[PDB]
């Protein structure tokens, strides 16, 4: 059949380890913007990108940090919080940063409240920066995204 993923098996975490080589650092940061915006960003973005990418390349900066910058980028709101229901582009962001997704109603709720008073900036800096959630997925590793496929298109 047409998929063509067949054996493409993800365990392999991306973890900025602070005591990698230079090389394995450039991997690390690639596929983090390959987790966050599924990788569909233009590189003349830049200089915001430059500077915090030498930073966690530096380990001046980790990558809950990192993560937290591209998750608070014009066009991660932009394709998500305008074109698609907020609560959509909210359960992303749990589904991100959490590399899986919301559970409990109230924190869906919750969180909510948040993306509606300071948006998706205020959102992800609450996901990366509260300490259970910086301590379930860690401060090194990159969200890895469960996925879980859900796209029945057509209605």
């Amino acid at each position: 059949p047409q998929s063509y993923f067949n054996a493409a098996a993800k365990r392999q975490k991306y973890a900025m380890k602070p005591g990698l080589s230079a090389l394995e650092k450039n991997a690390v940061i690639k596929a983090a913007y390959r987790q966050i915006f599924e990788r569909d960003i233009t590189k003349a973005y830049s200089q915001s990108i430059s500077y915090l990418e030498s930073q966690v390349r530096n380990g001046d900066i980790s990558m809950k940090e990192f993560v937290r910058r591209l998750a608070k980028s014009p066009l991660y709101r932009k394709q998500f919080f305008e074109p698609f229901i907020n609560s959509r582009a909210l359960e992303l962001a749990f589904r991100h940063i959490l590399g899986r997704g919301p559970s409990s109603r109230e924190e869906v709720q919750k969180y909510f409240s948040i993306v509606s008073s300071g948006g998706l900036p205020a959102l992800v800096d609450a996901l990366v920066d509260s300490q259970e959630y910086a301590d379930y997925f860690g401060e090194e590793t990159v969200p890895y995204l469960r996925g879980l496929e859900h796209h029945h298109h057509h209605h």
